[PDB]
């Protein structure tokens, strides 16, 4: 099967993860009435296999439209009002036994 | 230190990740031109020791604001028009030596 394994809602773990989302949807609604469990249907845990990469990279705006081809090694633009440079940091998570990877925060600022 | 330690742009995660994210960057930007880094200023990566729970709810609007004490046993509504039940989908990322949480993923839907 290779998925998430029950786990009881008497476990720490559990009913504290449980009391966060809760607290979490609450912060979140825009009920002036408080909400809670009524009942667990289903509790589950899985200890994932990633890792995070954190990059600093310098961005350069190309003379290149995203619709051709070479993309690569296509000059930055050299106009004074068309060139754009953005430092920016990305924090990637990837999951290589599944081929996948998400982007966790992306932030830049001008160059 | 603790954190994540340097690695390098030839290495192959480390470029598929820094290609992810240019072209996610891409992808959401607004701008008709393609952009590329002109430089990695850092790249580092670490393996996080964390652990989701997958918690499926049901949960009920009680009688009490969240302005007012014990709200644990609060009374669930049982007025035909105030009563509202709903039936949400958690996921929560826990770091336990960090004592942090993250609600990854939530969906609710009526009961
Ligand atoms: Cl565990
Ligand atoms: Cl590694």
């Amino acid at each position: 099967v290779g998925g998430p394994m029950d786990a009881s809602v008497e476990e720490e773990g559990v009913r504290r993860a449980l009391d966060f989302a809760v607290g979490e949807y609450n912060k979140a609604s825009n009920d002036m009435y408080h909400s809670r469990a009524l009942q667990v249907v289903r509790a589950r845990k899985q200890i994932p296999a990633g890792v995070n990469y954190f990059l600093d990279v310098e961005l350069g705006r190309t003379t290149c439209t995203k619709t051709q081809p070479n993309l690569d090694n296509c000059p930055f633009h050299d106009q004074p009002h068309l060139k754009r440079k953005a430092f920016c940091s990305f924090q990637i998570y990837a999951v290589p036994w599944q081929g996948t990877m998400t982007l966790s925060k992306s932030t830049c600022q001008d160059a």
